[PDB]
């Protein structure tokens, strides 16, 4: 029997059995009060205190969220649908202790990312107990609040601020400075990390005052703050909660009426409203994001990250060789998982139609003329390979190194990866090759389970990367120092060296992709 | 190893045998047939190149070194030999800026850009191709041992090739 | 070999024997005494303190390294087993300076000058003896690596101790 006791009650875990040794979870924990009712659209509420134990032995409800039908059956698109009920009760976190409990251990606390409209700390590619019992870390994961229940804005108004499942992420992060020595976890050794939306997350946490003290260093996956889809303006943000009211009846005058009439609403009839709230979006639409809300965000954040306002502590940033590939068959002509998915010119063009909605002619004009200047015309897969470079070019991987530049020239340390490897087991095609979220189960250690069907390679690749995690965890440092690996280079401007993560050999390179980015970073935002 | 490395103290080969077999992992069936392959280039031509290169810069000159990787399309050897030693000749020839003559696309503008480089360096003493946005070629210092390589697909500048290798070869076995 | 290094690739051990064997030269009957000597305290203790104090000084800190190298006057042992293990321990707590006691002049003078080159590190930080034109003892840095030697004839300044057997047993053995 394991019970701890928190600072709000008894909490009794599981014992669990990995690689011949033994982990502790408790699944499921209540971080706030429920976001039910008065309190739905509102600013997660501290949690009240029970006695009694409260039973941590499996996972929470989902917060609601829509889901992905596109390929029903098929496991590469339904890997990542919540695997618990979804509810609006859905504010709980996950613990995971290496047993014995440890003394002092470092905490790893994992952000999902989903565009935030989207996503679930349960899934089986989040699991930490393989981290726990590997590198003797804590790992803890929450749900927050996506959609519109999570990012509502009409802005100054406490009805509905904006970013509350940003807030939601916080009082969990506060929840870990409160509660986790209890669990033999250092509060004072907290690393944030997170993939895609997760980790813009992670991102603006660096940039938020209420943020600065609940952790220590950060781990960025596949985003950051200033890729595009992750701030949504005031402008659009007011456009789309009104989009919302007006297309659930809810279209009031006084703002207050509004939020009150969506209260009544059922949680089904505004997520079946969220893609409308916008003319047209993309396969990357981000409907109910982040805003600046002068609370959690004071100003836009590429003005302080621009000026140096955030954090000053360690950062590793890393992306995929293949970011844009995931988002071409959710909607670019041409393209499809069943199919090698030669599209032509004219294909191209009309998908550029689809990533890049309104988005002036001159503009996708720029990007062809930037991306297809062919070496040389011959190949068939050029068209098919230039949409995907440009999608994950433009979303992740530019803003990511951008992120990485600005934030290092603050004088910290910074550390980039070029994630490389595709999975054995990748059940997207080929051509898809090294894609966005695939990193996630070698981070998390999957590969070490040898049941599993994962090549040596990849279990020694994956036991590489979670040593080199939890070395920047714990020291700040992500070096795997014993077996005469290659060394990983802070990433500075002027060399900006970064560090290729593969089965075969790793590599330090440098300045990836330059051309591109140049292109997406200086003139791109300028059309 | 007998047959490279014939008179040859056994514990010279074993050494050999030990640098070149830590395998990652030893699951791999081609794993000892590369490792020999390796062994014979390193050992001969590789390593050697590029200690010549350092300490002829150390003196003060501008000098640079590429790593060639392109098969070409014709290669009448089979494919596990790869990129083999004598097979850049007929690129920086020019050989495939022949159409009539059945290389690809990818490999006439490679051979173009080299005999670019090539005769740049020869009458300018700086291999670059300064036209068509290409990579540009830094030299090669002792400290940083910058290379850039050759390929159809993207060229790099990358650093310290076969660092650890080339350690065995020129600090360790010529004590054997 | 085998008494030391037990289990203890075959190779391992060949490896040590050609490392402490290139004789200069094969003529010297104490060559293969004075080596298996060489081998166990390089490995177990002169290397890994080297190595521990470049680690710890690439973080900023000031270190300072001695090369102790007098045998007392009084050891019991036989004097092929020279300046031994453990034998510094009594200058550093200065029992040399009981003269009741049978050591030599030179050894009373060697013990005061340690017994206050440990006394300022303790409260000072820094092991100078700065009365008595000693010689002054530089902190040790990678890259220079400076230790100085206590005897009773002449102190130095001297750089990289072991350089060539510590590579060794620092960069290859570990791998064996
Ligand atoms: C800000 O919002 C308006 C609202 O338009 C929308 O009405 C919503 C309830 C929803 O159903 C949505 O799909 C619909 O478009 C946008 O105005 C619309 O914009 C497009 C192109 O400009 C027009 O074709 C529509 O006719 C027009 N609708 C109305 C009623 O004015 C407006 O575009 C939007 N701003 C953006 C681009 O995000
Ligand atoms: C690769 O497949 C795409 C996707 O479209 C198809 O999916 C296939 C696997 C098959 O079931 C097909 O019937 C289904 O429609 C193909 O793109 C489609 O091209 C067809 C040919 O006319 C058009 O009718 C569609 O408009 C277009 N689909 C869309 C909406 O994008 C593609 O042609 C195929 N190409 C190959 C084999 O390279
Ligand atoms: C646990 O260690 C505490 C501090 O450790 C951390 O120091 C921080 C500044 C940060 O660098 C982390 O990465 C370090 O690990 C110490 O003050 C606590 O008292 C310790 N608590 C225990 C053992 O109960
Ligand atoms: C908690 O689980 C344990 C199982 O042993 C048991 O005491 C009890 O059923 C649980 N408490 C509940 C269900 O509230
Ligand atoms: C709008 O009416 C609502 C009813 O609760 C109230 O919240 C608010 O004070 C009113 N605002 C004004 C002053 O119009
Ligand atoms: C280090 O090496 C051993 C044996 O070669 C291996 O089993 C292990 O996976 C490695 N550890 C790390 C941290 O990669
Ligand atoms: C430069 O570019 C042109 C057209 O893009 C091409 O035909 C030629 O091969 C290039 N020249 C060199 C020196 O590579
Ligand atoms: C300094 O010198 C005096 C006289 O020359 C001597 O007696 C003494 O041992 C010395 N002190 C130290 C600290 O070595
Ligand atoms: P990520 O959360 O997967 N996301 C950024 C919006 C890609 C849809
Ligand atoms: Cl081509
Ligand atoms: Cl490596
Ligand atoms: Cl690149
Ligand atoms: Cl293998
Ligand atoms: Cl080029
Ligand atoms: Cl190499
Ligand atoms: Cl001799
Ligand atoms: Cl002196
Ligand atoms: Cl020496
Ligand atoms: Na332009
Ligand atoms: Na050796």
């Amino acid at each position: 029997d394991i019970i701890i006791a928190t600072k709000n009650g008894k909490v009794r875990g599981m014992q669990l059995t990995v690689f011949g040794g033994t982990v502790t979870a408790f699944l499921g924990i209540p971080y706030a009060q429920p976001p039910l009712g008065r309190l739905r659209f509102k600013k997660p509420q501290s949690l009240t205190k029970w006695s009694d134990i409260w039973n941590a032995t499996k996972y929470a409800n989902s917060c609601c969220q829509n889901i992905d039908q596109s390929f029903p059956g098929f496991h590469g698109s339904e890997m990542w649908n919540p695997n618990t009920d979804l509810s609006e009760d859905c504010l709980y976190l996950n613990v995971w202790i290496p047993a014995p409990k440890p003394k002092n251990a470092t905490v790893l606390i994992w952000i999902y990312g989903g565009g935030f409209q989207t996503g679930t700390s349960s899934l089986h590619v989040y699991d930490g107990k393989f981290l726990a019992r590997v590198e003797r870390v804590i790992v803890v994961s929450m749900n927050y609040r996506v959609g519109a229940l999570g990012f509502l804005a009409l802005p100054g108004n406490p009805e509905a601020p904006g970013n509350m499942g940003l807030f939601d992420q916080q009082l969990a992060l506060q929840w870990v400075q409160k509660n986790i020595a209890a669990f033999g976890g250092n509060p004072k050794s907290v690393t944030l990390f997170g993939e895609s939306a997760g980790a813009a997350s992670v991102s603006l946490h660096l940039l938020s005052p209420g943020s600065h003290s609940l952790f220590t260093r950060a781990i960025l996956q596949s985003g950051s703050f200033n890729a595009p889809w992750a701030v949504t303006s005031l402008y659009e943000a007011r456009n789309r909660t009104l989009n919302l009211a007006k297309l659930t009846g809810c279209s009031r005058e006084n703002e207050t009426e509004i939020i009150k009439c969506l209260r009544n609403k059922d949680p089904q009839e505004i997520l079946l409203n969220e893609a409308f709230v916008v003319p047209y979006g993309t396969p990357l639409s981000v409907n109910f994001g982040p805003t600046v809300d002068g609370d959690f965000l004071t100003d836009m954040p590429d003005i302080l990250l621009e000026l140096g306002q955030f954090k000053k502590t360690q950062i590793l940033v890393g992306v995929n060789k293949d970011e844009g590939t995931a988002f071409l068959v959710y909607g670019a002509p041409g393209f499809s998982k069943d199919n090698n998915s030669i599209i032509t010119r004219k294909e191209f063009q009309e998908g550029l139609k689809i990533f890049f909605p309104g988005v002036s002619e001159f503009g996708k004009e720029s990007i062809l003329f930037h991306y297809t200047d062919w070496v040389d015309d011959q190949r068939p897969e050029n068209y098919r390979e230039a949409l995907g470079d440009v999608v994950g070019d433009y979303n992740f991987i530019c803003p990511a190194l951008e992120f990485t530049k600005k934030f290092s020239e603050w004088g910290n340390n910074a550390f980039f990866y070029y994630f490389e490897h595709r999975s054995s087991k990748l059940p997207w095609p080929e051509w898809m090759g090294v894609m966005h979220g695939y990193e996630i189960e070698f981070v998390f250690g999957l590969p070490l389970e040898r049941r599993d069907q994962y090549t040596k390679a990849e279990e020694i690749l994956s036991r590489s990367i979670v040593k080199r995690w939890a070395n920047f965890a714990k020291y700040g440092n992500p070096q795997e120092t014993q077996n005469n690996s290659t060394s990983w280079p802070v990433f500075k401007s002027t060399e900006q060296k970064y560090l290729t993560l593969n089965t075969e050999s790793t590599r330090i390179m440098t300045k990836l992709r330059a051309q591109q980015c140049r292109f997406w970073t200086s003139f791109f935002p300028k059309v």
